[PDB]
């Protein structure tokens, strides 16, 4: 019942900041940090191989495309890798982001892992040094920190363990960013795999979230110096029934104002299994929609901003510009879903 | 991970349009629930008798205020004795209450109770046929009820069991109450008493209010069909330090922010041991402080409406009209307040 | 992190007295604490009218069965009304029990309700006003008590909430039952209805119990001074996978082993659904399993020693001797049992 | 409510054949986890170089004792490097002691951490790639594993915070271990800095045992397979006031039979701050104390077993047969005390 706090008023402004510029009117964020193994089945839907050298030009046709996209970009998230890596020019790519107005972001996980005990479930690894990666990663360029885990609707899953579990790790990644002046992205993903209908997993997601902000509480977290990624209310993949994207927006927007504190800066969506174009009308009727929602309610979209660029790019190198016009595309695109203002 | 849904839409349309009622723009509530011992230090401190009469008299005083306050008071709390008494006109006091505007509610808990192992804590007791008494109020005009938890800051204090308990305890409560149609009040009152500092509270409270709302997640309760009635975030009644009405505002208003989701329909304060004054000073700060409030942000005020009117009144029948207006003073004031626009005359430091 | 303690040596020894006095070498508890809603249908079904009467005959009948029971008997639980109701002699039943040489406990629960979204889950009522109605049991001769939850095994349950809500509930009522000198029996009963198999309840029965513990713990119970009141470990009424009565004991134990500290004095098992021969020769299994058992395994039977008696009886004084001589023989079966005396691949588990 | 079984009937006995053997009767734990950083400190108390080879001749020099130690040792735990070096005619390490009939065992856990927002407390990291380390230990020789969790007794500590996270990073260190069939050594250490008196340590063992076995049984841990490493209940170093042997056995059994399950195959006491003397008294008080204890209670002594042996050393050669002597003579007294037969010739309701 003491308090011992885990921040100075300096270290909370910095972290809010931060956090704000991130999610800042219109803005949102690319995540661009596929591991190399994940990375690799993209390049080989594609045809293209698995090189440093595709991963690094691929990166460079992202973060390099016109300055149309400033103003729709507030944060990119890049792998170890690529956070070493430079553009032709020479520039190292946190310089790059930074110079056309965005905050840099580090994926810090290490993957999942599986929970002995359950029906195939998962727990997150990467705690192990992370306060001195974070350190690291701060010294060079980084202002922000993604932490994925992975839960799953089932007969018998999410289990008590593995929401429990999961929480618990997040709330000690975000802890230790937090010490290091990064802010912790938390990732709650609750999988669309299934025939589960809507109110499912609205059920859910609504238990899963008051689990890891009662965990962010038990651990001292500043919210302010936060954001949430967590996958839109939705059916399962296999579920026949229909929904329209207001019932999806409805259902979106309930779960969260039932258990995200008002404190929290911002939520960035992850699109998950959604097309690039219905990733962009959800997140637009979410904007839309009349509750009172009084957090950023924005993209952190990889798929749903790349997958058309990375097809018109289909590795080769002429078709730069034809690639790099389909990202700025649904950058923009989704620049004014964050905003309700989008119309197809 | 299966939901097995304790309500019905219907029944959550009920509880959420019951909810909103009570804290509408410029509304609050008036809390008369002083059980017959709790009244009886009051009318001693006038030099009263604690009979039933005057207890009767009392509440009429209060609930047969000229019209001034219908816009004030969306709600008001009754003690058991009192739902079921009558005006001078033979009008029961609920259907005084309604006419008015206002809707009626019932406190339900049986007051706070000792945990053993403890320095001094409680929970409290009040569920053993909680829900037949639900029902029954409920077809008595009662729309809402309220419970109150009390936990105090000391130096080993609030402690882990104390926090789960009453926590535990209040979700249950409110899980009753909503399946018999009735909107519960959750109150987790944190004592001003001790030597604390202001950032003290702001932490006290801000770990209360997450373990209150975890409970009540974990017991299914439907948190648009409820109102929370907090503390404010102040100094211990003997801290020596001094804060400006801002800063007990802006640690008020940021504890609740980090704390009690959006969904929640209203807010509900207490005055504690604040003057009439002072709560209302206080609730005009929070209401003007410029930080995002999702909810209603208004009052559940005993002494703080009652203070003036009861020491006018002095157990005297001709001072009904002095007193009632010093009622009504109070009423208007804090319906001001909980719209900041009443006159007595940003910061990551939280 | 700071100790507050809840009772003093003196207030502990009390406590751990009664507990050991109740659960004794050969010795268990009659639970005789029906309700008059329960009771009800027993004298129905011996077409008996359900009068105060016959419910202070009955209960008469079992308390002064001769003395071949003593033994037998280190404790019987009453219900409120059997607590004030007298013998033929005039004697108060309590009394009648104490000069056995019984120990008289008393229910206290005021029966289940319903949590709301869940899957038919129970809660168990009964905390208000309870430590002066312990207080005045105390004064009127009872020094332990009971508290019935109740979990059932189905799809999605005993669910999270209902294992929190209910061990929390009863370690409230322990807390409680302590501070007025009562020694509190916690029984959360996992119902043997449905088709599950003996390790799901195996299964069930280590989540219940580690659950109960951590919450007995929380609220700083005095263990040595509880006893527990679990179900066997055993398959659902409907299971068409057949055991023995040897894995039955060896799940049992199992379980009662990953889960209850040895500081607790005794575990007192329901018989639940089961026959009155079954119930003994598990029980008899049960102290035969080879495992190490750190506390006394005996019983706490309510159908288990009156379902031959109240037959016998059928509502005719003049078959008072034949009924008695039924629960005599039920009391002395398990009072071998208890003791593993008798006689009508562990890592499996 | 549904069991997916963690575990198969076979990798059960696996884990409890593992753990029964490294206590059974008269038999204890040498701990000689001691890292590069910590084990300098000791080198240099006696005014030896660290090197490689040195720590690998103070290892040599214990794991290659006679045969006295033979019915004393029933494991060994080893840190990373030492279960990969050699003995002078070759031999690894973990053979030299199987052939001694000992279980070899090695520390898995890299240090504790700081606990934001918490008054110096800490939780313990390691967990990363974690399974495969301990499928590449289980490979080469190791049966069982160590993770240390430290806690401390202060005016607001341990906290909720501090306790649930420990006992939670315990249970998945466990969980880990028994999935690659490696018997883990839950230890919840609770440090006997401060002037804290006897009943307090027993209270918050009591607190943090019961937070660990709750979240053992959360994490679906099989207890048979697995042994407890906790301090013995004792006031406080600063603590002015004085406690018999009888007393800290009666207050640490005490909290023994309040918390632990009696299904856990062993516990397994660290030293801590106490003398050689010390702990072996103490360990021989807590096996004589008359209430019921159905675990195996013994040892897991690192200083208590070693710091006359490695003064006797002083990091010189013609010393060896003199410094094994030492650490023999402490190997057997607490063969004996382990079994409540340690003699120096060689109210209940109170607690
Ligand atoms: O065919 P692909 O390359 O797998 C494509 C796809 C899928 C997942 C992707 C994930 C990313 O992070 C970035 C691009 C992606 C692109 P989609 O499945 O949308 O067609
Ligand atoms: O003279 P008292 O009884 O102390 C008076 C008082 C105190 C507490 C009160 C609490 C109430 O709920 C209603 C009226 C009150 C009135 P105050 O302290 O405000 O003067
Ligand atoms: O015919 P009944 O009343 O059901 C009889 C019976 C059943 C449950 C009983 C439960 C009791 O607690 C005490 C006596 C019982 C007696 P049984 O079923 O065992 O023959
Ligand atoms: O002089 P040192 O090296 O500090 C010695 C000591 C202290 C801690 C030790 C800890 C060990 O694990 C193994 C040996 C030790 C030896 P002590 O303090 O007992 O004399």
């Amino acid at each position: 019942p003491h308090s011992h706090p885990a921040l100075t008023p300096e270290q909370k402004k910095e972290l809010s900041d931060i956090a704000h510029r991130i999610v800042a009117p219109g803005k949102g964020i690319l995540a661009a940090d596929e591991s190399t193994g994940s990375i690799a089945k993209r390049l080989q839907s594609i045809g293209t191989e698995n090189t440093e050298e595709n991963r690094r030009f691929y990166r460079q046709l992202l973060l390099t495309a016109d300055d149309r996209v400033n103003p729709c970009i507030g944060g990119v998230i890049l792998f170890h890798e690529t956070l070493y890596q430079k553009a032709d020019d020479g520039r190292p790519f946190p310089q790059v982001i930074k110079s056309k107005g965005g905050v840099v972001g580090i994926k810090v996980d290490k993957g999942v892992v599986p929970l002995a005990g359950t029906n195939g479930e998962t727990t997150t690894q990467g705690l192990d040094g992370l306060s001195e990666r974070c350190a690291q990663y701060k010294k060079d360029g980084a202002d922000f920190a993604k932490w994925r885990c992975v839960l799953k609707i089932g007969e018998h899953t999410p289990s008590a363990l593995a929401i429990m579990e999961n929480a618990n790790v997040l709330a000690r990644y975000a802890s230790i960013c937090q010490q290091n002046g990064i802010v912790p992205i938390v990732e709650p993903e609750i999988l669309p795999d299934g025939d589960h209908d809507l109110k499912r997993c609205q059920y859910v997601t609504e238990k899963v979230l008051a689990a890891v902000y009662k965990a962010l509480s038990d651990h001292h977290i500043y919210l302010e110096g936060t954001l949430l990624k967590p996958n839109m209310v939705t059916p399962g993949h296999a579920c026949t029934q229909k929904y329209s994207h207001e019932e999806i927006a409805m259902a979106t927007v309930t779960a969260l104002r039932r258990t995200v504190p008002p404190a929290v800066t911002g939520v960035t969506f992850l699109s998950g299994g959604q097309s690039e174009e219905e990733a962009s009308i959800n997140l637009n009727a979410i904007n839309k929609c009349p509750l009172l929602k009084p957090w950023a309610l924005t993209f952190s979209y990889g798929r749903a901003l790349q997958a058309s660029a990375l097809k018109a790019w289909g590795g080769k190198k002429e078709n730069l510009k034809a690639a790099q016009e389909e990202y700025v595309k649904r950058a923009l695109a989704n620049s004014l879903a964050c905003q309700g203002k989008y119309t197809p």
